[PDB]
């Protein structure tokens, strides 16, 4: 209902079983309908988009987030 507590998968629009193809793949998608260029009123929710898939981008932060994700 007011669900605002999930995971970096599902902020990014891939469900929370994707793979690190499925992130970049979906990322730049976002990104062109994010970009502030051509869209001024979500330029702040761009940054949660590069928040979610940093920890999702190096294979350290993603071993740790797969089982612990606060470290």
């Amino acid at each position: 209902g007011m669900v605002k507590e999930t995971t970096y998968y599902d902020v990014l629009g891939v469900k929370p079983n994707a793979t690190q193809e499925e992130l970049k793949k979906a990322y730049r998608k976002l990104a062109l309908k994010y970009h502030p260029d051509k869209n001024p009123n979500e330029g702040e929710k761009f940054k949660q988009i590069s928040q979610a898939y940093e920890v999702l981008s190096d294979a350290k932060k993603r071993e740790l987030y797969d089982k612990g994700g606060e470290q």
